[PDB]
């Protein structure tokens, strides 16, 4: 395989799919509690992952590396919206997270 655009076509529709799901959030005025929205984001990683899994006719090598690059690609798209977030939420009424603080 090595590479196929099949694999990149997917694996690219799902992170853009991603990324406009973890930015669609209503970044503005901080309320609503933290958990839900966190439990939001890692509700559907694991729907996309269990999803993903089923949607590929590859070796175990292909699906293997396609589950990891998933995996790892909704880590770092999903670490800016859950760390955004938590000082997005964490800074209204207290910058707690700069030096500023201890």
């Amino acid at each position: 395989s090595a590479l196929l655009k099949a694999n990149k076509d997917l694996i690219s529709a799902g992170l853009k799919e991603f990324s406009v799901l973890l930015n669609q959030q209503v970044f503005n005025d901080a309320l609503v509690s933290e958990e839900d929205m966190v439990t939001v984001v890692e509700d559907w990683m694991n729907f996309y992952i269990n999803y993903y899994r089923q949607q590929v006719t590859g070796e175990p090598q292909e699906r293997d590396k396609a589950l990891q690059e998933l995996r790892q690609e909704l880590n770092t798209l999903a670490n800016p919206f859950l760390a955004k977030y938590r000082d997005f939420l964490k800074s209204h009424e207290l910058p707690s997270h700069p030096p500023p603080s201890s």
